[PDB]
């Protein structure tokens, strides 16, 4: 009969998309090992200093610059776990991170303004404490949105309270899925800590294992780490939440207008974070990150919707993947003031090379103005570009049956395959967009001729008015939220 | 001193996407051949059955299925030439189509409607051949359209005089660039040839050694090819015009829902046409192209701007550089009725991979509402989005330079490169757009707040009012004139 | 949530096996080009030394040597079909033979002997015309046995009339399977035609169409082409029959002692047949074939259960896949005289490795005694142990699944996968052999202490009779009982 | 003239057996650093536990439960040696264990019954000490035989006397090649050294310098280390005892039915194992060795003789070469309860895939009845079969003088190599067997018609019979024998 006894055969499952070689890889690796010998970096948070002096760095007193040997960065990067597991309220919604090219998806963060529908016309708008809150319901609904990472800032708590600590509680009860900090304060981890402490009920090692809370640090480019980056890390290491070392670097502005070059101007500065991370705490979780872009030598902007952006964080992650790190990079970004034909361009353009190139968790959805404005609209439609990548993922199967000749047969010369079994089977194995319109004029007409922009905003009113977001147990929230109004008094008592 | 002295080093220039393996690949073509063989394939042009029946076919003179034997396949691919060059009356848009990466791009083809303005807003007209001479127009500016595909149908010719050799005429006539005639008629490829002929001056050599004119045609899914297809190569290669052989099928409709099933399929038909058109003249120019898509079963439509049409164009491109023809795939569509949030996705989504995957000609530019509209709107924005493309396509070069290790010193910690030498030399090196936004909200805002399809639209006219296109010759463009009247004439017969 | 998302994975299905590097394989093919220059093959037919003569070798007419050119090896090579389908009577046996690791096997063809049973012990005594038909409605049975292929002699028709012809319409009477001669007749050729022909109600499409018979010839090694197997080939490319041009060289015997070597002759005199092929039907269906063993110089005998046996089958097989031609090889041959240990042993070490190395069709199930004896019991536990071998070719599958973190996880530390959803799935997923006996040693001697080789033959008996088989329509047997009896008269006229 | 000089060459020296690609054997890794953190490993002794702790892994010293960091493992394997070597009271017998594909044969251990001749027929009666002296006698002189692991039990010993203390000093005197032992004692392990210290007599670095006794322990399915399992890694690391952490899942029973998921269980287990080793005593020579199979949940047993044994081991091996460390796998077993067709075959299929992908050690020579019996007939059975094994290793050969053109011509056209000279050179050349009969089938009868079973009894016979032992000097072995009382005499006082 048929057979059913193969030799060896090598396959392709999915879609491989390279940009360096070994050779490329490591000159990129050891370029950066110079640059971590001269200049160094300027390492100001004195604690990190301390530590990377005792594991035998050489740190100038004088001037806060520390050189980091090779053989550090070599033995931070044998320490740092190849994976660890993000987790949620509801289990449903956890999300791993693992040195490969399994790739999920975040929203954008940190905007400052909203872009809400007002009268007639979208209205771009000033962030509020409560405008988190809604931003989180809708990715608590959006599928391709594995976790959430603050959208944008509560600039009503500013010289409040503890805004900082305030971005927190609010985003862990308006979703069940994961939270990534993008503004953490190192003098307020501890705040943090205890929040989560708190969920999990006075229990830590808890909080430890199921981590629900992890937050995201920047070098400040060229060549720096900033005193709340420095205790972001080692409190991030020592108390157990995981620390996303990422990078905001600038071809042209902070590192060369070369790709390349920038690349290491990136390694050196996300290397040390995760050097002094290991150092503090061996085993400690990190990502291995960058939101790094170019500088418009021109206009005057950091377009973060541009090719670069793109290649960038595409390499950034092939840098991890070389590192054994899991990576976390800018993706899915426009620089286009409104949900039009660009914006769904640049979202596309920056999302599918990282995530053809593998990035562990690509963050941008919902995100609009170069990263300055943050729109809902915007959001489900890119939460539905991710299902279109998702397919286009899956590339090609071949396989004897995926191959389908006695399919092939059966249909003859000049028929088709609708009546067939095999295709009845398969009716969802095909990409279907839950926005995109893929009918006729009549069918379109017939139902308003409405752009995808009013398609998605019928869409953001309805999740919002009855998406079901999984509550913090009754006390449990209250215990939470007793340690938001201790932050906020400790902030008053100037 | 500084070194300046390497051993063996291997490089990655530009960004390599893969879809399958050797072993895969032999996996898909002898489907293809194990097909080819059963049922076969349905060639109603009788002097097509001759040709294959003459060289080996099992041709069953009652049903017309000719039956294709592995080694035509294999003598018919030695004889493809690898490369061919397109030329266009102006020498400086001449476009290499070679077996390999080197991706070009080309507008869609062919649609009934145009996507055009009226009061304030859009209004999807009715083709004509006064809209061929616009798009022409366009396209001969659009530095990423390097060569002219038919883009709508001259309706206003139809029953009226012979609508194909006017779909010719015009477009030559409307652009220096090179005419891929996406709808010609089998039984007028020898006017073709003859408004051809003229251009050169009555030299059929100039007009062999110059293809200014290249056509395409389509084998019928699943596994048939219309006596007009036949013609189309059968003629195109006895006159030396470049043939371009795109497949049609639609998984889970002409061929089989999943995707490795319908590149067999597609590979079937549009290898025959490819041995059909050398048998005809060894050595004939020709295409392995496809816009084969998947049948939404669930819309009961074609989406053509999906991931799965961006799949299949990139693959055909890979099976094309795996047996060894220049590419022409399916990419830059849209299933968008309007130049939206969606058609950047759609046509952005579609255009890479392929342009990835190194499709040797990418077509789809300027469509919208999958493929029955095409907005001169679009067209540029797409034109302005390859661009974009092609800058990632660089993907990273690491050299010694690039890496710039003594630039990240010379400006060290805490500083910018603003100042730096190197900085102020690279400053067209960086990707820059000519539509995309890339302001703030202020700047932006004090411009009336334009959308990417008002700013896109105010381009065009920018551009129909004052683009000089090259034109024929005062006598030359008389001749060929003629070449349509004469045509018409027979018409009205 | 749980990723659903993964970009270039290269995974390996199966088991490879490899020989050689690219280098090796083409130095083997300059090796064998220049042979074939000189010395040259013998073609003793002269048809065939016309047929190369006229494609332009050099035919030196005194000795009958023929030289062939290596573009010629080239053109037929690349004008043999890739891939070719054997057609079983019922279509749900018909098998594919298409370059590359698609392993399926057939019976050993073909002895001058029968081992059965009789007073208590085994018995070696010739075969005869019934044996061939209690052989075939066994195989009819095997599953594994994707056809039948000639497995003795009718030795007791020898004499009274064309015992090929016998040979032919006695197969294609007692399975329904498809038929590989190993006996054909270059003379008879066309006997065999009408014989399928006449299956076919005269349709001779048909019988092109759907080959219900294929034939195997034999270069005579040392570098020679009897008229005999000339014949073969030239009415095989005519008429339209599978011909698998299959090589017996003897390493210290007709080739050199080292087996690089005798690859080379085995090479030189295989192509020879398919040039001959090819040029005198371009399209001819070919089998790149090889049954060639090692010399034992010391015990004056062939073995065919030496590992050099199954490492010459494995190397032909790589080789076939080299020129892009399907192959059939030796594999699953012993010498012993009996089915003990030995055979075992013998069987798996020579199936083992040109499966593994993706042998098209392996031949020599149910065998003993160096190919002398055909085992019906041997058979079975043959066809058996290639269950146990397709099992082995899965190799290990590596997918998110078949890791079953998740798996591991829910069952936890000391416990057991027993009552777990997941194994009551894949209660049939492992190899489950029919005869190989998996049990205590209890339940065994309370079940007849009975070894695999009485167990085997208890099976055999069952089998043929209970086993059913498609008979061929009383109407057209006596049509081609009619083309036996044209052949038998006219045998005897001599 | 005739060449000697050619440009770069790529050869392949011998048969390759892959499996998994690199992005696979990453795959398996991570599910292992997955489940090597959640569930975790149970370590019953608390000396070895607090070991883990001491080093940073997280004991929850309640349940006993310790989770391995990841980067535990990466330094555990950085400290492991890639090789080390074998001692035998014969400096002949030396066996090298190292990183790569050199791979060596040792007999199964440890049933307890041994296969003998009755009254005309072989039974099963349980074993005694005197077993293991012949056993040892038996395999020192089976050349395919590297050094001798523990077979049978000193069963007439239990509750009598130090056992596994006669389990040693038994073996060590009746051969002279290194002996493994299969079930050493925690609490005894201080005999072993001294028993070794007093082969060398005192010297405790030659003890240490050349190990004649090195142990094996098994992790407990799943996710377990018993306390005596423990004290043998941390005692045998401490003396300077080589020591094999081979694990015994059973797919469908201990581990997911899958055998990818099956080996990520292995994985887990023999890892924790060598991590404690390491720790214990960085540069401790170890083993990342396997017997884990599968389990017919029909049969009701796990079967040793499956392709999914053979498979495994394969699989193993290579995750052994994958991490650097050597291999000792199980391989060369059967189920069959008298060596009939399928232990010969099972053996085959058993020892053939491991001893392909390479593994250092191959053990399972001389066994039946699914690891229960221990079989002398079978024993110089396997072992003449690792004879073929070995030939089918070399490949083929492909240079100038192995493909030998110019002997295909000096021998030209219908003329054979029998009498050629470069034939009667190499008459040594193709595979010997001492028992697979390779005579036709007169010979074979006049032989009186002996099947391979009792072939190999009249060789055991034979060997017992004849075979010397090289002689402990008398000397020493009474100091060792003094030694061995001393546990009995200690046994008693309990
Ligand atoms: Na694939
Ligand atoms: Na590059
Ligand atoms: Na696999
Ligand atoms: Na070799």
């Amino acid at each position: 009969a048929k057979n059913n006894a193969v030799a060896g055969f090598n396959a392709l499952n999915g879609v491989e998309l390279n940009l360096f070689t070994t050779d490329e890889l490591k000159a990129i690796h050891y370029a950066t090992m110079e640059v971590l010998m001269d200049p160094g970096i300027q390492v100001s948070d004195p604690e990190a200093r301390q530590i990377f002096k005792e594991n035998g760095c050489e740190v100038n007193e004088k001037t806060n610059v520390v050189k980091i040997p090779e053989y550090l960065v070599r033995k931070a990067l044998q320490l740092a776990p190849s994976r660890f597991v993000l987790w949620g309220r509801d289990k449903k919604f956890n999300t791993v991170q693992e040195c490969g090219g399994k790739v999920h998806w975040t929203c954008f963060g940190t905007g400052v303004k909203v872009c809400k529908y007002q009268d007639g016309k979208y209205v771009t708008v000033d962030s509020v404490e409560k405008d988190i809150a809604d931003i989180a319901k809708l990715c608590d609904w959006a599928e391709n949105i594995d976790y959430f990472s603050l959208p944008v800032s509560a600039r009503d708590i500013a010289g409040q309270g503890a805004q900082d600590v305030h971005e927190t509680l609010t985003p862990l009860a308006n979703t069940a899925k994961h939270f990534h900090h993008i503004d953490p304060v190192g003098e307020n981890v501890e705040y943090y800590r205890d929040i989560v402490k708190a969920y999990y009920g006075g229990d830590e090692e808890e909080a430890r294992k199921k981590p629900i809370f992890s937050m995201l640090l920047c070098p400040t480019s060229p060549l720096e780490l900033s005193v709340n980056a420095c205790q972001v890390i080692i409190k991030g290491a020592r108390f157990g939440i995981p620390v996303n070392v990422l990078s905001m670097a600038m071809s042209g502005g902070s590192s060369p207008v070369y790709l390349a070059g920038t690349l290491v101007t990136h390694n050196a500065e996300v290397l040390s974070g995760i050097v002094l991370a290991q150092l503090t705490v061996p085993g400690a979780k990190v990502w291995y990150g960058s939101s790094t872009t170019t500088f418009d030598l021109k206009k005057g902007t950091a377009p973060v919707g541009s090719p670069e952006l793109g290649l960038i964080s595409a390499a950034v992650a092939k840098l991890a993947q070389f590192y054994g790190l899991p990576s976390y990079v800018a993706g899915s970004k426009s620089d286009a003031k409104v949900p039009d034909d660009q914006a769904g361009h640049e979202k596309t353009m920056t999302t599918l090379l990282p995530a053809l190139a593998g990035a562990n968790t690509i963050y941008g959805a919902g995100m609009l103005e170069l990263g300055m404005t943050f729109s809902m609209e915007q959001l489900v439609i890119d939460n539905d570009i991710f299902s279109m990548v998702k397919k286009a993922m899956q590339g090609i199967p071949v396989s004897e049956e995926t191959l389908a000749v006695e399919s092939i047969q059966k249909v003859g010369i000049g028929n088709n395959f609708l009546a067939l079994k095999q295709t009845r089977q398969l009716v969802d194995y095909p990409s279907n967009p839950m926005l995109l319109d893929r009918h006729m004029f009549g069918d379109w007409a017939a139902a308003g001729s409405k752009d995808l922009a009013t398609v998605a905003h019928e869409k953001v009113e309805d999740v919002l008015k009855n998406h079901q977001v999984t509550p913090i147990d009754a006390d449990i929230f209250k215990d939470m939220q007793a340690i938001v109004d201790k932050a906020d008094k400790a902030f008053r008592g100037m």
